[PDB]
């Protein structure tokens, strides 16, 4: 009963935006867990490019690639909503620097120079299996793996496995503790996710977070919150197939996160 109040207002969304929507919660300080349809698949969409981040440090630490090398920016590989990039055609930019870029502002040629540099969607995917993600995969690059539709596996995960798989690359051990601070700190500078998680964060907490919207509605955000007091908790919420205008959608992480800060705050 003590995410009752989560649970409640999660079907209260359910049924007035007639939508799927999944949602975890793990609490790495006492090993609690809670979910709402956490085992349903539902679109990544920009949540992925965490993901791709993490490999690209998880690689360089194995030496298959320089973090600090640059690539090539040719205006034939600009993709829809690329602010970073698409000011550096004909210049080259790192792999770190494309990180920072797409892990800030979700820019998505930097997005698909991270996917090049480390394997594709099919490396990405056979790193999660390694971290033992078993459900999320990614099959496709920017701008088509935002598609969202029902019933497609391609580009999907459920609200436990990247939740769990966030805990991992952030607070186990595949990344040394320098890379585990460099993609929170990635995380923690996001700015496009004001709207979020971040406009109801209770006084004193931090957030480390990722966001994404697509086709068919699909919005979601991945985020770790914390304070002195709070260990990282982990929280994964999806929404998917709803006619939704962008600020209902909003509207729905803002009431949910709100009630799941709640649970920790009183």
């Amino acid at each position: 009963s003590k995410f009752q109040q989560v649970e409640q207002d999660v079907k209260a969304i359910e049924v007035s935006l007639s939508a799927r929507i999944g949602v975890s919660v793990l609490d790495t300080q006492n090993g609690e867990y809670w979910d709402y349809n956490g085992n349903q698949r539902f679109p990544l969409t920009s949540t992925f490019k965490t993901i791709a981040c993490a490999k690209l440090l998880y690689d360089a630490e194995q030496g298959k690639v320089n973090p600090n090398s640059t690539v090539e920016i040719k205006k034939a590989d600009l993709v829809t909503y690329s602010p970073v990039i698409e000011k550096q055609v004909g210049q080259a930019i790192t792999l770190d620097d494309a990180c920072f870029a797409t892990m800030t502002t979700s820019d998505n040629t930097a997005a698909n120079i991270i996917l090049s540099a480390v394997g594709g969607p099919k490396g990405v995917t056979d790193f999660l299996r390694q971290i033992g993600d078993k459900e999320t995969r990614l099959d496709r690059i920017e701008p088509d793996l935002n598609e969202g539709k029902l019933g497609d596996l391609r580009d999907t995960t459920t609200p436990k496995a990247i939740a769990s798989t966030l805990n991992k690359f952030l607070f186990g051990s595949a990344l040394s503790e320098m890379n585990q601070k460099k993609l929170e700190s990635w995380m923690v500078n996001n700015q496009v996710t004001g709207n979020l998680l971040r406009s109801v964060l209770p006084a004193g907490w931090n957030i480390a977070d990722k966001s994404g919207a697509g086709g068919f509605g699909a919005r979601s955000i991945t985020a770790v919150v914390w304070s002195e007091h709070q260990a990282p908790i982990i929280v994964s919420i999806y929404l998917a197939q709803t006619q939704a205008s962008m600020e209902e959608r909003n509207d729905a992480i803002v009431k949910i996160g709100h009630s799941i800060f709640d649970v920790y705050t009183s």
